[PDB]
RNA sequence: ACGAGAACACGUAUGCCGAAGUAUAUAAAU
């Protein structure tokens, strides 16, 4: 419940990833997920799994 | 025919001689 989280924000670093070669990224269309599942007009890269 | 008349307070040398605008302290926590 956001404990001063605030505060330790600081204190704990985290480095950007190493590069992720090409192979695993791949184009997806954006699904959403219901009753019925519908398709959202605009893909996206991301990472492969 | 004036206790008068003549007589450069002159001539030599300079502000020097050594010193550091120096001493640490993240353009920072989302």
């Amino acid at each position: 419940n956001n404990e001063k989280n605030k505060d330790i924000y600081s204190k704990i670093k985290v480095s950007d990833s190493k590069p992720i070669d090409e192979s695993n990224l791949a184009i997806y269309q954006k699904i959403d997920i219901n009753k019925s599942e519908k398709s959202m007009p605009l893909y996206r890269e991301c990472i492969d799994v």
